[PDB]
């Protein structure tokens, strides 16, 4: 439950970050830069959860559609293949989600982002990158409320669509526990911002939502986000 131990986890990874925990509409802050919880950052790949919800709800795609890789070089060799929406989610394959965003289009995407009230709810003019370099921004508190609502099926989408998207986010299934979540990493902005937003589904069915946000730098391994989150949830005895 301390609050000092988690501070030493972030102090030692040499980063600046906050961990927002939400249980049954009770928000707690942990980390070593608590004021991050209420400041806006670009959501980067965490926006894929909302992008899928909008795309599925509006029948611009479905969970069986195979997205064709048409041969262009991509940032990771793991992205250079045909894949479903859910595979693209698991690899954070942004080209697939940019194609979806073009299908949705500017009007529908702005109308939906504003109806949901996500972050500042501003998407500007380029429908396929407003979540990576602005103007869309979101606080980690707003991210933990968004993902909490998704876990409880309380977002303003149909329940089948929310359930479809929840099943793309299963990260870990050990001991009757389930961790769902989406990682993020905005590498093309300074300072870089790293995200790890999701929830724990405890064996009794209880839901604990989390939004880890930290400043990033090119040299760290991707798993630094999971390492900080995992040993924080073990310390608070959420797992
Ligand atoms: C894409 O917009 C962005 C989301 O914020 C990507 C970049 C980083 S790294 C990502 C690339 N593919 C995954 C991987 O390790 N491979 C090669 C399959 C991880 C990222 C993230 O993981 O937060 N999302």
């Amino acid at each position: 439950g301390h609050n000092q131990v988690i501070h030493q986890y972030f102090d030692e990874k040499n980063t600046s970050g906050v961990l927002v925990i939400q249980t049954d509409k009770k928000i707690n802050l942990y980390g070593n830069a608590l004021s991050r919880a209420n400041t806006e950052y670009v959501p980067a790949s965490t926006f894929k959860m909302l992008n899928a919800l909008i795309g599925l709800e509006n029948q611009k795609t479905d969970i069986n559609e195979i997205f064709k890789w048409k041969g262009e070089k991509r940032s990771f060799t793991a992205w250079e293949k045909d894949m479903t929406l859910g595979e693209a989610m698991k690899l954070s394959a942004v080209p697939v989600y940019q194609e979806l965003a073009r299908r949705i289009g500017l009007d529908l995407m702005q109308k939906e982002v504003k109806r949901i009230g996500f972050g500042n709810a501003e998407i500007g003019q380029q429908v396929d990158n407003f979540w990576l370099v602005g103007p869309l921004k979101v606080t980690p508190i707003q991210e933990v409320e968004f993902v909490s609502q998704l876990a409880h099926t309380q977002l303003p989408f149909s329940e089948k669509v929310q359930a479809n998207v929840k099943n793309m986010l299963l990260l870990e299934e050990s001991n009757g526990y389930k961790i769902f979540g989406k990682t993020g990493w905005a590498m093309d902005i300074k300072p870089q911002v790293g995200w790890l937003t999701g929830w724990v589904e405890q064996p009794d069915g209880k839901i604990v939502a989390f939004a880890l946000n930290m400043e990033m730098r090119s040299e760290m391994p991707a798993s630094i986000r999971n390492e900080l989150l995992m040993k924080s949830l073990k310390q608070l005895n959420i797992i």
